[PDB]
């Protein structure tokens, strides 16, 4: 079914930033096992997991819309050094990628692409959850000092 | 456990190599679906899961040896634009991962590192599988006819 | 038990013949499963699997006999180049098969060995079914064309 | 796959081992049964239906490799008269296979065919599996000696 | 439904055979019970039930043929004083009862009773297991000494 | 069979380092529980298993080999004072075991004892994980902090 | 609790001949195992488990006796060349081994360590029923003669 170009464009560029969360996420989840973090590995692999099932979607609808989906180009990957950095570094990314899905809602609504619109919400939504969780652990690290966040993350 | 610098090169060769083939294969998988061709991109869909699981492998092994796994750095993905081509695009990736495999055995065998051996065979292994697969299907639209071939991969 | 020495001879005429078609039937088999033609490749397999019982119990009997079963001297494969000839060399070998059973059933009935006569009856009545399932094959190809045989023939 | 020629000679040199196994080893088998030691006549029949297998593996990677599998070409068996004489031609056909064995795996590393080491590397190490049996049998007839030994492998 | 004459004549000379074997047998069975060789004394019941059965089926078509089932003439029983000739006049009764059996079913054949000729088949058959039976057991006395093969029948 | 000499020796310098893990593990074990770290004495009593494990596997092959497995020589265990020491005396084991096993496996190449390898590979895996372990036991010392991470191991 | 330091001697001798005891019915069980004495085998890898255990309840005590627990000092291990040596090897191992734990639940009684003297006598029953058994398995091999004793161990 013919969709709308600028639609398209969008949905490419929400699964650009899935499929950075994709990489970055993995990669974390296998830091922090690597380092015995086992719990925090196994959330983080849940996250990645998350944008696959997200990806999966933007790319079955792009294809719908007749668009060719860009898994070509990855965008720059936030690695941090630690715990406190790689938790930043997924707010950073979140923040950006919940602006673009914003951006990408107010075209859908423009051109009555309504259900592109209300797959891209439910995206919102799950991104939303993550800076909840991303946002709480950053306060308990605060409330229950760093080395008992570390602590209560080691075992599953 | 302190790596030899050229094996964790060569590991992270092969895991660039199985990052395109996540993204190629996900995204054949998914066009197959798009054409109504479900057993083709079930298949499809399956082969790309397999080259997740080695790249997790692979990752989890660079880290042991305390190198930095390159999840930013993605090749060129080889998208064909109908069954015939996707086929033959997946089978030319897949004879060059084979040749990079074999490359990293023999550095891997000469400094001794006989686990990264052994996982690399293993992950060799699938990919030689993974030939034949490809192989035989190219085969069969030879002998049962592309119209035919096409037919027999609708239904799941 | 001291058997007829001609009785002999002929179980291990036999017994020949199904030790060829042991080997063209699996190597027949194999060559099906390599081309992705599933379904042929497991019927001829357990063509071959049938072709050993057959041998077992043509083994027991001569060594029963108080003879020495032969299992040295391999006749010669019938091997065909493409699904066609393959039939027709597994065809071929049968034809030539049931000619020397009957041989060795009228020597049976002649000195009354009538327990080797059973037994090569019901050996016998194997290799028509053989006969039965090749004819059929032969004829399916040209009812409904060698391309749609093929394909009918890819999947388990 | 095209593989290297000399590999598939070799593939083909433990195929025709096996075969030759495969044969000698039934018949002990049913000797062994004829002569009512049914616990040696199970045991070898396990033996030649190994060899059954590892033959098959064979013919399948020699069919992947694009080779022509032998079973045309059949080699001496090795046939005891009684069960000390089976058992030591057992012995001295293993010995000669894996001879061969480690013969063709020099060659797989040279030219980096690494799945076919490891087949092959299988495939050894039933043989010398094979070897401690048949060592072992032979050591325990000079330890209970012959009519104790052959008592104990009447029953299964 | 009136049967051949002489057809009638062979099935009671066959009948004749099994009733001498029952009692030859179950004797033999009981002594070896008696003796404490209970693995022989079991045997041998199951031979004597055998040739009840086949009895049986001699006396139904001999009625079914409008003959008259001769039970009263019981020719002379082969009693040994001790396993190796138990076992000697078991075979020579068995070789006797073999005899028989092929000149019965030749004169089935020649008035083509086909149904008779099936029956006494079927009981050949038994009756050459019999004797692949006794031979091995004789075979075994030779090949492990009698005292062995003894102390192996002692128990169940 | 007869196996190499050195090969033999290499085996025994494995078994050797295996004896003396077995003991210091155990040890380990038992004074983390003595002190109420039960979770630290699990983990070094299912530690001291595997060693066991390997030594009987090497003990089998050696004996295989018709070599003289060699359990009278036992090394010096390296008995830490506190967790830090006892963590780090484990790791200095476990890198010298490594480089014995690297060097063994050299051998068994050298002289295609295929088989020697495979195992002594298996185990080489084994001590890599064992080393993964240890390194990130040290490692989570040192990020949640030395009370932290006693207090992590005290229940099960 | 601050234990008796001759107690802990005595406890540390029974210990160490306790390390003994394993090593050397291991590898007697093993040796066994590799002539096909699976019977034996058995039982002594069962007799080599029970010292692991009687090792650990040694260990265990000594710790909570706040003494150093000795796995360093093994001692000598007799290993005899067959079955019957290797039978009085373990029967001259165990007698030492009782007069030891004789003499040491002497000095547990007199300096009232009443605990650590049921430990030492709850061993010293497990040990006099080993020489019970060593001792029958000797006099079976005067009683039933050497082939046949180990013609009765072949067999699990
Ligand atoms: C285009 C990028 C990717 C897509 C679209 C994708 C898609 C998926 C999907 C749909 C699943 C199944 C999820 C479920 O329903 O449970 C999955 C599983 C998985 N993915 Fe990915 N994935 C991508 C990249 C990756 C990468 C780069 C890695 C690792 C480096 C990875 C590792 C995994 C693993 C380990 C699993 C679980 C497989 C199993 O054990 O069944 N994925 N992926
Ligand atoms: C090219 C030579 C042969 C090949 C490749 C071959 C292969 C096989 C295979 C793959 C099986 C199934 C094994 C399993 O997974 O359980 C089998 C079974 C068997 N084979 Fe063979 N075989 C060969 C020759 C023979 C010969 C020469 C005999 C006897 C003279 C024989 C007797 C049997 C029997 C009795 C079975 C068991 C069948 C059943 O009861 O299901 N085979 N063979
Ligand atoms: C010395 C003479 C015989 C003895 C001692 C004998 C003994 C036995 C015994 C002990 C049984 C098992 C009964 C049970 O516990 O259920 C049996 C079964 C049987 N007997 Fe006899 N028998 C003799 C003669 C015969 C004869 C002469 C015939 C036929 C003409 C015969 C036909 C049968 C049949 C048909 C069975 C049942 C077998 C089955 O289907 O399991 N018996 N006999
Ligand atoms: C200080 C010396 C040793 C101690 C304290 C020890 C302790 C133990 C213990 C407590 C068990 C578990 C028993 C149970 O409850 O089932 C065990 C099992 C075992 N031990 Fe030892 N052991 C020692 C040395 C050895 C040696 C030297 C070997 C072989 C060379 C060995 C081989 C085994 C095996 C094969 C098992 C069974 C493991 C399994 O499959 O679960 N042990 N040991
Ligand atoms: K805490
Ligand atoms: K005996
Ligand atoms: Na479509
Ligand atoms: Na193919
Ligand atoms: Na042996
Ligand atoms: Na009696
Ligand atoms: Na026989
Ligand atoms: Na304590
Ligand atoms: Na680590």
């Amino acid at each position: 079914m013919k969709g709308d170009k600028k639609v398209i464009q969008h949905l490419n560029k929400i699964l650009g930033n899935e499929l950075i969360a994709i990489n970055q996420y993995f990669l974390h989840s296998r830091m922090w096992n690597d380092w015995g973090l086992k719990r925090l590995g196994a959330h983080e692999y849940h996250e990645s997991i998350d944008e696959m099932k997200h990806a999966d979607k933007l790319i079955e609808r792009i294809l719908f819309l007749e668009g060719a989906p860009n898994l070509q180009d990855l965008g720059k990957l936030l690695i941090g050094a630690n715990t406190q950095e790689m938790l930043q570094c997924d707010l950073n990314l979140e923040l950006k990628a919940t602006k673009d899905l914003r951006e990408a809602i107010v075209h859908c609504e423009q051109v009555h692409d309504y259900v592109s619109r209300d797959l891209l919400k439910d995206i919102l939504e799950s991104e939303e959850e993550h800076i909840d969780y991303l946002e709480t652990q950053l306060g308990l690290i605060q409330k229950v000092g760093l080395e008992n966040y570390l602590q209560s993350h080691m075992h599953e």
